[PDB]
């Protein structure tokens, strides 16, 4: 059995399926956006999230190919939809290292933003601090060209001091993520405060949005609320949910 060509298989029964993930604005009402994850429909494991496929998918030299998959399933599925959506509705997707070392990137930004009317979503690509870091001219390139189509850049797993400010800088990117693992602690470790405190501080020195991830309490919404963070998800805005899912609660949306 060759685990690559299990992959290729899956990818050709489109066995890799779009969830979406609901983003609210920190002050609350309705929902500005959705993430979307994707998901492994197989046929006899059930479904399969993404940290236990994706890491050997990038190995395999299959994750561009997926992703793109993704971002068409994605168009199907929302273009027909657009007056479910508020005008500026976010759609963001999980970028691969590999995926920003090619300029091919930029026609898949490009074909998924018309498949919706001119402006009317903001396509969000997530991506670490390290493909800023180990970047090369492409880099330059591919940003350049995906700023010049809206889309926005959103960094994870980044440095708060002057060192990763530069960089962020430099390549003038749109959004920091909280991690969950910083919103988990609030109100019960302090050190984990000031971080959060940094993360917000950095924010507005370079005028970024912010996303705060694994929002679960009214607590933890509140906190993140006082400071100003823009974007929240988590269990209490709601969970990854399929197309049939969020197209229910999009309809009671737009009704209210």
């Amino acid at each position: 059995a060759s685990p690559s060509s299990e992959l290729r298989r899956a990818l050709e029964a489109n066995e890799f399926i779009p969830y979406y993930q609901p983003l609210s604005p920190g002050q609350g009402g309705r929902w500005i956006g959705v993430e979307v994850l994707m998901r492994w429909r197989h046929p006899r494991e059930g479904l399969i999230r993404p940290d236990l496929f994706i890491p050997f998918a990038e190995r395999s030299g299959l994750i561009v190919p997926m992703t793109r998959a993704l971002m068409r399933q994605v168009a199907e599925d929302l273009g027909g939809h657009a007056g479910k959506l508020e005008p500026g509705f976010h759609i963001g997707f999980n970028i691969s290292a590999t995926h920003c070392h090619e300029l091919a990137l930029v026609d898949d930004c490009r074909e998924l933003l018309a498949a919706f009317p001119p402006g009317h979503i903001t396509l969000v690509l997530e991506l670490t601090e390290r493909e800023l870091i180990e970047s090369s001219e492409v880099t330059d390139r591919l940003f350049d060209e995906l700023h010049a189509l809206g889309v926005k850049i959103a960094i994870d797993d980044f440095g708060t001091g002057h060192s990763s400010l530069a960089y962020l800088r430099k390549f003038q990117v749109d959004c920091l993520k909280i991690d969950q693992s910083f919103v988990a602690r609030i109100g019960i470790d302090t050190l984990s405060g000031h971080i959060l405190d940094s993360i917000v501080e950095l924010s507005a020195k370079l005028d970024l949005d912010i996303v705060a991830e694994g929002v679960e309490t009214p607590e933890q919404r509140d906190y993140l609320a006082a400071r100003g963070v823009d974007y929240l998800q988590g269990y209490l805005i709601g969970r990854p949910m399929p197309l049939e899912s969020l197209l229910s609660s999009l309809t009671v949306q737009e009704g209210q």
